[PDB]
């Protein structure tokens, strides 16, 4: 049997398989010796000795709100920070590793983009069971799985305070480096930037742009309806959009991201973005009426980039997190720092971040409560209700936890089971290994993962093995933290995937972070100042509750 | 005018354009302040006013042979060259910035990498004359200038002992990372990949790739002629070159750089090459009877790289350089610096690297002489000499001088024409400026650069500014150094770019440079210890003298 389906080699040494029986695991740089790359070196001894589990660590960063009120307002909140870039980065990879078709090192890999990489190699397809040595050698039924596990039954609203607001600003931002090609398979993608390139507003390649945009002071077309600017028409645009057959193209908004129009909350957003990048232009064409169209739109999509790249950080992941820590976006912290600034979208991330227990079981927009099939693909409601009544709406409703099991709506439970399918065509290795490659230790028990005996037993008699666990179902299924989103597996190995993803953007380069790539220091301000109130009210007649958190 | 066509920005600053009439350089970390980034920090004051001379450091490096050898034997050999390393690769930015479409950072420049990029933005369209301020309003009629100054009249040969071996070799390599896409114009590449990814051995695409595929035990096709191992032909691996019409498919060498099939010494490397890969397979299978096509595929084109990229360090960078100080190929040199593993071809690279003047007037193969017109298109020479014997007979005879002027044999001459000419399409700055980018003082006349007082002269009356002098012939026709090749600008501009493109490939990363990666040690030290020689001889029936330097 494939010796590498025992998982031989620890703390990432590479199992490198030899003759015809035998196995060698290289623990170079691993900070281990030994056949496993299991004996540490003094100093990675005590490193990991002295490691505060991510447990007691979650507590402090979410306590003593005075405590940290103070170093908040110290030098020490950047000196946090910039430990957590570096650290949290330090787990993921660059360049790149492996792919759907590699599980070894290779030029293909590292310069075939059309393919999602992996942290983990894929499970040898010469192994026993379907997750290497351990669990039966047929796996839950995914269907099942998904109604007896994340069926959600009654609405679990998450206890932080999020809103559809962060909700459909989740599914946009990352609907923009997630993009899998349906025509290729699971493992080859659409979005080649794999990153914040931001092309789920100006398309994923050239000739889209090029229709998408005005051709004029760095302008991106759009089309005014009820005195208000949205995204113009797939006739003004001819661009390709999914909107069911029998919808006219006079009816269909071009947006860039095929996709946005099946949902008012991501039609939504992509009108806030267009308004955003004209607005720019302005500000810019002002400070530079020698600039032609080009330049203003390339620098018009540096600035945005920049916008979001911030707003991402110190008020997306702030949400997330929980933490009383303010989250201070600034490239250059790392730039002492030996870091690479270069990304690759990972397909144990696209798995991780698909959050769909989210979604409520209807869509409040003031006393009218939508349904799934009146909201789904409804053409009419954001020109109807105008971008300033949904962001209300949504950042007043809140969104269900995404941790815990049973809490995703019938309606798109469907995608939890393609999910899981897909994860075994991909061969994903087992959750409990996901774990340690994220150092952590692996659960001992289903009754440890879960935080009760019901679950526990019967996920116990349909796996096997708890080291047989799945990854996406072990990601959803695990215990949440106090009043937390979600737990620890999802943090500890989505945070990585999640800043490495960031902070790795070419314009976070010393190259590149300087007021002239922004056309100045406007750009640069714009950039260094972005917020969700501004992005949205800068671009409406009035000012709405607008906030990630529910009121 | 536009202000900046002044060149006012000193030390890299960024020269923004404002309003109608104004303009800011960007000094962002340029180490000056000021208007024009020209008031220094008192580091950068020290830093620069205790820099000896370019020509001091390449007086002390190709002298003392003794006390060179004493430390070529410590631990000061890594030191230096660690040392060489990351200065040396400061000078290019990464990642990479402008391009022949934008003259400013861009998410385009940074993501379409069809580009060449370029080290300094163009010549603004709308400046006086078309260096910027400075020369006259029509320039040097390239073709005169070409038969003036670059036309040998008697061959120089190289004084430091380089052969027509290398000659070839520097083609070889070089146009596997220069590939000018003519359908697209000037500035565009077909090499995307920008580097030592031995795409000229397996082709610049997929399809191509298993055009030359064997598709068994990771082997690149081939046939025996003589019984000897030799490319197949266009027949058994269907793949375009460009061969003159009238010549059969069962006559043309499919190679993977479609052009290598216009030189015996292009398609004598070709198949050096491609029977180290298949030699290499075997190595591999031998070790890994568990591996398939694809796994040994992989696996040998890594090893290959890394042959490569040592052997074009320590036997040809050495060579260039004529230095006393054995350079070294260690990857991990740098793991301790902070480098970008990351690399993109710069026009104003494909222009300095154009070198040439290095072939002779004639080809000598032992008793016969063969002339440019019996070497050209010559289809039989290879297999006809076979290996052994042209390698024997490059490595005897001597490539000439390429700094100096009047030294490129006329059959090639119309090459440099073009060179001028496209460096105008390109709007490259000027020489001078180039000069100051790479850390150099500019000409103060053309007398100092040529070592004389005929050529400068007239390339006064010619060009009317030293300030105006272009890049390519301000690169060809400065003074040698002593007992040079070449001289500073080719070496002070040609290096950086020549080293942060070897060490910046992804296998020289932390995260690539593992025994694993390799196929083992055996892999790895394939790497470690690769040699022209052994490249040779452990691939012909006889070893013949091999060698860089002319016996
Ligand atoms: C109205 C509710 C939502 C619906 C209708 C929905 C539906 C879907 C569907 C159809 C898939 C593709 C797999 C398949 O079933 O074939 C998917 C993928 C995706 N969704 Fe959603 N989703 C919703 C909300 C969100 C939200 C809030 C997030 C969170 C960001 C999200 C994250 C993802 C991710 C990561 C993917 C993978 C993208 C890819 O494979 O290219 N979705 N979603
Ligand atoms: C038998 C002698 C040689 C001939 C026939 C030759 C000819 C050419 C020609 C035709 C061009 C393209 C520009 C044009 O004229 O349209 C060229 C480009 C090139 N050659 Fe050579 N060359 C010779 C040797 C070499 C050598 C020894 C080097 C040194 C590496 C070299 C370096 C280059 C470079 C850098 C390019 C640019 C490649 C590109 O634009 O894609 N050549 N050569
Ligand atoms: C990136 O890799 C994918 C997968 O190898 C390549 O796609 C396949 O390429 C071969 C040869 O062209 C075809 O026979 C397959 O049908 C292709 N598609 C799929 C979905 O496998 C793709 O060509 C590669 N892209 C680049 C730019 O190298
Ligand atoms: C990379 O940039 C080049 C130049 O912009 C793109 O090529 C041009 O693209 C437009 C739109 O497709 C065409 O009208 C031109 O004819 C194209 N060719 C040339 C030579 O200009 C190219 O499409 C870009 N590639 C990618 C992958 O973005
Ligand atoms: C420390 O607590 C947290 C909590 C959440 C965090 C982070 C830290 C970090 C980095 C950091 O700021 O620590 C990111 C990137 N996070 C995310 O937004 C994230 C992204 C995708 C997924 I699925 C899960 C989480
Ligand atoms: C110090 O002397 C030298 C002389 C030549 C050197 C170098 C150093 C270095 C780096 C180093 O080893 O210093 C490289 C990369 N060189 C080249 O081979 C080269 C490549 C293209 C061109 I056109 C010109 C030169
Ligand atoms: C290495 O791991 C294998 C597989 O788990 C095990 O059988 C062997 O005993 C291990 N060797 C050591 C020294 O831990
Ligand atoms: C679309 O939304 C509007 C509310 O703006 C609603 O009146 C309409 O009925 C919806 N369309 C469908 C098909 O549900
Ligand atoms: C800046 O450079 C411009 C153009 O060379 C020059 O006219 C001006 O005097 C310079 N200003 C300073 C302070 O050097
Ligand atoms: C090709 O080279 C051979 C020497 O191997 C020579 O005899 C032959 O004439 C050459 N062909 C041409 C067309 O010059």
């Amino acid at each position: 049997v494939n010796p590498c389906c025992y998982y031989p080699c620890q703390h990432q040494g590479i199992c490198v398989r030899f003759g015809l029986d035998r196995y060698q695991c290289d623990c170079t740089r691993t900070g281990y010796s030994g056949p496993n790359c299991t004996i540490p070196e003094i100093w990675t001894w005590l490193r990991t000795t002295l490691r505060p589990s991510p447990s007691f660590i979650h507590f402090l960063l979410t306590h003593g709100r005075w405590l940290w009120d103070f170093v908040n307002a110290t030098f020490i909140r950047d000196t946090l920070m910039r430990l957590v870039l570096t650290v949290r980065s330090n787990l993921i990879p660059s360049p790149p590793t492996y792919n759907i078709a590699h599980d070894y090192i290779s030029w293909e890999s590292f310069s075939n983009v059309s393919y999602y990489t992996r942290i983990l190699p894929s499970v040898p397809r010469d192994c026993p069971t379907p997750m290497g040595t351990k669990g039966k050698k047929q796996l839950p039924d995914a269907e099942f799985l998904s109604r007896r596990f994340l069926l959600r039954r009654k609405f679990i609203p998450d206890p932080q305070g999020t809103n559809l607001m962060f909700a459909f600003f989740a599914q946009h931002f990352t609907h923009q480096f997630f993009k899998t090609s349906g025509k290729m398979g699971p493992g080859f993608t659409k979005a080649l930037g794999h990153g914040v390139d931001l092309g789920h507003i100006y398309g994923d390649n050239l000739e889209r742009q090029y229709q998408l945009r005005l051709f004029k002071d760095g302008k991106l077309k759009y089309q005014m309806l009820n005195g208000e600017v949205y995204p113009p028409s797939v006739e003004e645009a001819p661009v390709l959009m999914h909107y069911p057959r029998g919808i006219p193209p006079q009816s269909q908004m071009a947006v860039g991201q095929e996709v946005f129009g099946l949902l008012p909350g991501l039609m939504l957003y992509a009108t806030i973005w267009l308004r955003e990048h004209n607005r720019v232009c302005d500000l810019l064409k002002a400070e530079h009426p020698t600039w032609g169209d080009e330049q203003l739109f390339q620098t018009a999509r540096l600035i945005l980039i920049g916008e979001t790249i911030k707003i991402v950080i110190e008020e997306y992941v702030q949400q997330l997190s929980g933490y009383f820590l303010q989250l201070k976006f600034d490239p250059e912290l790392l730039f002492g720092a030996q870091f690479q600034y270069r990304n690759r979208i990972a397909m144990e991330f696209n798995q991780l971040y698909h959050w769909h227990p989210l979604m409520p079981d209807s869509f409040r927009v003031g006393p009218q409560d939508y349904s799934y099939e009146q909201f789904l693909f409804n053409t009419s409601m954001l020109v109807d209700y105008g971008v300033e009544a949904l962001v209300d709406a949504f950042s007043r409703q809140p969104a269900g936890r995404i941790g815990g099991g049973r809490n995703i709506d019938h309606h798109i439970l469907h995608v939890a089971v393609d999910v899981i399918k897909e994860s075994r065509v991909l061969r994903l290795q087992p959750f409990n290994e996901y774990r340690k490659r994220f150092g952590m230790k692996p659960y001992t028990s289903f009754q440890e993962l879960t935080g009760e005996k019901e679950m526990a037993a019967e996920l116990e008699e349909l796996y096997g093995d708890i080291d047989a666990l799945e990854f996406y179902p072990g990601l959803l299924l695990e215990k949440c933290h106090p009043n937390s989103i979600f737990g620890e597996s999802m943090i500890e190995m989505g945070a990585p995937f999640s800043l490495k993803g960031l902070l790795g953007n070419p314009i976070c380069s010393p190259e590149y972070w300087k007021a002239s790539t922004f056309g100045g220091e406007v750009g640069f301000n714009l950039v260094k100042t972005a917020t969700l109130k501004k992005l949205v009210c800068l671009n409406t007649k009035t000012c709405p509750y607008v906030s990630f958190h529910v009121p």
